[PDB]
């Protein structure tokens, strides 16, 4: 009963064969190239093993509606040659078993919605702060697709008004992803982020901008769990200061221990640590195949 | 098949009798005042009638949580007596029928998703503007609750540079309700919001408010059509603003004919007019009388 799952990344591809249950039975990792030779790397390495069903976890934005035209394509990226490019389609046509196919953040939510720190619950939201910051989301059971796929890393939360940087998103500036991005930490700061470990302000900044995004979600969405990953958040301290800064900008308007004297256990790390996207991604597999069985 | 609804608000209840195709067939308004007197009024105005069901769509912060202790009681307001009654279980008692209960913005979404401009689709959002700002989502056929309904008029958008006022909420300052709600529109300007009518620079303010807020709710869940109520969108001009304002904030990032082009049949005026929440109340009450019968 094995599975095979896809986390395309813009730096890097990891592709990986495991169970429904989440484990991990093998993984690969190459850089994310032109599409036609990475995809091949990608068919190269599941030729070996005997699956039943796929999952892609994309960076995006992508085409995430079933009954669009260009459904499982990434719908805008600067990187050469990725945009329109049929990924979902060249992989149902190589392997000719069902493939699942959402953005890389959604399928974090379902590795920890159904095996991390959600399980249980139904409802979640997790959020990635690194080369970008996005984020998916479970309703109900099932991930938040309307329009589109969110795209919460794109809100514009306020400013520090004694920050001076201009911001590193290109469509929007100084958004929150161009805010509070790991390399927007770097534009800023001089340094790479690994290296700013020591210089507390640097994580007062970083923590005070995700406390401003999460109010937003809280207010919106009203999640029953908020998982923080990505590598940015590898700095654990600032969990520390979200946790101060959350209760602060909500100012007692919703009366929840989640919200207040217990808010450690409502905005946490992921359980599966960094494997949220990969594990995710078996699950996709796993959806897909369930709906061709149907 | 006669049905109740009662829309509780800060200065009126509203009540009335209709129909499960939401048809009014009667109503009355009186003031609001203390809990005790205000409900024995809304008892002695359904005597007159053979009712199957009611709903309750009230301002909030109300417990929406159906396994929650307070369920369906406001759980803060500044206004005297609101706080914690027992206002749904008063009327499950005196009328002794299922009695569906939501926040107010909740039921005028359902009015208008079953009835009004989001009939047909499976998700929207419909915000009022008017002494406060609130908003409830339809996600999959369903009212969004998570750990709370959602408090979407309590998000910190961005200040507009020349705008020198300090904000009307209580408890944030300015948030957007406490930039753009019709008080603050009045303090801020010196005047009565129906009276500033021909002031185009009150009108660019408050669509550039609401745009921002809205960049973010689409960002975020994403809704297939935004609705548009309450007194302040009375003053139709703000439409041609924030059409004009939600481009530019978006910046393009992401291409949906519904977020450029086609943008004025996205974030529209309601269909049922000012009727959406007491219409949708109606729907609440077809609702508990339907899981009665479950
Ligand atoms: N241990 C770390 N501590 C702080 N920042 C890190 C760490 N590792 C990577 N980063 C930063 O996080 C960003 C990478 O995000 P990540 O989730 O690791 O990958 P990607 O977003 O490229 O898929 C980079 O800008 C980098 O500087
Ligand atoms: N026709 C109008 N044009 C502009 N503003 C209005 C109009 N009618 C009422 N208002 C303003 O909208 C607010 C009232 O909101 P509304 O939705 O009518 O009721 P409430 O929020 O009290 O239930 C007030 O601050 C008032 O000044
Ligand atoms: O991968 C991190 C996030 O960055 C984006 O590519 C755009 O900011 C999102 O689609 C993604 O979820
Ligand atoms: O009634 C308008 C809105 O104002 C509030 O009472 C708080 O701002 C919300 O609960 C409501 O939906
Ligand atoms: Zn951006
Ligand atoms: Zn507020």
């Amino acid at each position: 009963a094995m599975l095979g799952g896809i986390e395309a990344g813009g730096t890097k591809f990891v592709c990986a064969v495991g169970r429904e249950d989440g484990t991990i039975i093998d993984r690969i990792e190459f850089p994310t190239k032109m599409p036609d030779e990475t995809i091949e790397k990608v068919i190269q390495y599941f030729s070996q093993f005997s699956l039943q069903a796929i999952g892609i976890g994309s960076f995006g934005p992508v085409d995430n509606d079933k009954t669009s035209q260009t459904y499982g394509t990434i719908t805008a990226t600067p990187k050469a040659g990725w945009r329109h490019y049929p990924f979902l389609q060249t992989v149902k046509n190589e392997m000719k078993i069902p493939v699942g196919f959402s953005t890389d953040v959604n399928a974090a939510a379902l590795g920890e919605f159904l095996f991390g720190e959600a399980k249980g619950l139904d409802s979640c939201l997790y959020i990635t702060i690194g080369t970008g910051i996005g984020a998916g989301a479970i309703v109900e059971g099932r991930l938040l697709q309307g329009l589109s796929h969110p795209e919460m890393g794109h809100i514009y939360i306020r400013r520090h008004p004694d920050d001076v940087y201009q911001g590193k998103c290109p469509y929007h500036g100084d958004c929150f992803e161009g805010l509070a991005s790991g390399p927007a930490i770097e534009a800023r700061w001089g340094k790479k982020a690994a290296d700013l470990s020591d210089i507390a302000q640097v994580w007062e900044l970083e923590g005070y901008y995700i406390a401003q995004a999460l109010a937003q979600y809280i207010l919106i969405l009203a999640p029953k769990k908020i998982i923080l990953g990505g590598g940015v958040m590898q700095q654990k301290q600032v969990f520390s200061y979200i946790y101060q800064y959350v209760p602060k900008i909500m100012n007692s308007y919703l009366d929840f221990s989640e919200l207040s004297d217990d808010i450690s256990d409502y905005i946490v790390p992921p359980r599966l640590g960094s494997n949220a996207g990969i594990i995710g991604t078996l699950v996709l597999a796993h959806q897909a195949l369930q709906a061709e069985a149907a």
